[PDB]
């Protein structure tokens, strides 16, 4: 609906900003920039992965695409439960005491790897939920979620930064606010959509 | 009544705007921003649809046309209760120590899916009442309930879209104004003819 | 994506700022200055390293691209605890009253070393988990992680010095605060990726 | 990396200002007055030397390019404590009841000279941990760590200096916030670099 | 009027640069996909993004009158 892919995205720039020196480099720019910009606000379902992934070294290798962490879940074969994080202090003095718990039950994050307390051998699976990055929008891949859902974010943004690049305040900041209020808009109703019409109880367990 | 299809609203949009430079794709387009902006904003009884779903896998499959979730109830040959929503780790703490209620009670969100804990074989029959998104506005889709409700929200709109594109303020924000104090009253009504007028004692159960 | 080296952001400085004047001296110089600046306010994933160092002289030298400290740990070897922070009186009074505890547990600064409290032999190892500068961005090492992860920040930084050299004010400070909003934007995408979507439950441990 | 000497620093700063009247005096004037404002406001860990000073006379004298001091410290042969200031009552009812610890433990400061109280034999050797002055920077002297640093602090003292020389107002202002701005970035990062991301207990100890 | 490049080369309407730019594109490696910028050298057009001999263009101009004789 309304815009199907970046061609249109592009001619409607075109048609409302009425700039003819546009070029496709200084578009495919302001899309990415746009999108970027979106990278670091949007926590959507199209936005979440979950995958198993494996643990080598006593460490599970953060995804090349994660931006931000839902949940890691141990397999049934080495307990099934839900980790909870801990500071390094914790989890050196866990090692050193030898607190032995049942299962795979915290982790910790060094450098470029979680590392869980009951260190496990190699191969062991874990069901890890996260966030990842927007796909790209440009000529190669002339078609993603986020242009099919709420066009007007990619449309206001596009147009902010055309006035951005022609040296104009006013009209930048009047087209960021409308970009930022329809961002804005999609989380809310994104966030709003799970239990905001339901009943909730508050449950007792022990961890 | 007033605005009857898409033909009615182009005619009226021209004669407000005094703008004979309009062509068919920009009145569109116009459209088409107006009715995504109220996807995010309308809760009303035309756009609730309750069905019946079946769970496969030990999940419910959320439906395409998905906005917002109203309840959810199983079927009365396992158990006929409403859903409660709970968190991941009560679901794997639940999983671990075999809860075991009386049938499925609980329900959480993991990707795309819901996870009902009480985990039932597949086949299993669950009514789903949620909102869904309006239906879309276009030469092939001359009529609306949407339109017939409420035809001024439309107008207002539209205009405020055209005086966002011969790149106007003032007269955007007032046609902004206008369409959000519009989609307000309706809203307003809409959520107020239930129960204003009638009396409430509070009710106890036991989950 | 977007811009992939230092030519392109020159080019596209060129292009924003619409000054052909502009020499490759000065716009190194811009980049540099933009570089020196984040230096003292980025504190992510990509600037953490963790290496392995060696205790000479009952000291460990502070390696020369540190800007800050994440943890220090001995080796299992000497105890295997994560070292605690004292001030030179604590450490004068426990040399002098011989606090003798079990391995190695505190530090303090000195000059440029860290000095641990229950003296090790020359050749002790240590895990040091610390933040680094960024990669230095010129024609000879024309990509950097910085670039590639969020372009907008070296492009308004580089425009705000650009309106800075031509001695104007009100430009300078919109680029200024564009490149704080963008920085901000990051950091604290940075912070809330480990663990704002978990639960925290307080441990105890004995130091 | 950027300004590698002064005489680059001289040349940006003619570069910027577009100012072709300044002399090499009136240069150098500038660059000695940003680093005597300098020297009043660093307090970092280039700046600091510890070394090994002989008591003479009952004193210690303070070295001539002292600026801070941050600790004394006995050596082992005379009890190896950390001293603690007194005001001159107290030396003087401590040397007139004969207070008799059992090392040295007090010191005092008397025009040029550090009095400890339990009086040494001259000879008696003390670690002094204190900041000094900012190297000089010239043309003998072309390089020093502050440039190699945060050149960004040089740059702009000169140019507050030279808008200073100018008899100009609005840019000096501007120009001189900015160095503020950097300097206390600059200390900001230093000061944080210790013990800002590791935990603190709180020991007792007996002086 | 005009100069336009052939679809096959591009099919973009050309902009119009000036020397500095050109050298400045030249020097960073600018390469964008087709044919977009010109400038006038002497007796020349020259196409920033250099293009093999052989390459079709449509331009669209002015020319004198007819001799009359």
């Amino acid at each position: 609906a309304t815009i199907n892919n970046v061609t249109d995205l592009a001619i409607a720039a075109i048609q409302w900003s009425d700039r003819q020196d546009l070029t496709q480099e200084l578009l495919m720019l302001f899309i990415g920039n746009t999108t970027d910009r979106l990278n670091r606000l949007l926590r959507v379902r199209e936005n979440e992965h979950f995958e198993t992934l494996m643990a080598f070294g006593g460490g599970i290798e953060i995804p090349e695409h994660f931006v931000a962490l839902r949940s890691i879940t141990g397999d049934s074969l080495i307990g099934g439960r839900t980790l909870q994080y801990i500071t390094q202090d914790i989890f050196t003095h866990y090692v050193n005491y030898n607190y032995q718990p049942q299962g795979v039950t915290y982790y910790t994050r060094l450098g470029n790897f979680w590392r869980v307390f009951p260190v496990v051998p190699d191969g062991a699976p874990f069901i890890v939920n996260y966030w990842t990055v927007l796909p790209e929008l440009s000529l190669a891949n002339p078609t993603t979620w986020a242009l099919t859902k709420y066009p007007q974010i990619y449309l206001y943004g596009v147009l902010e930064q055309i006035y951005l690049y022609t040296m104009d305040e006013a009209r930048s900041q009047f087209w960021g606010q409308k970009l930022e209020r329809a961002v804005m808009e999609l989380q809310n109703e994104e966030n709003a959509a799970d239990f905001a019409s339901t009943r909730l109880a508050i449950k007792d367990i022990e961890r």
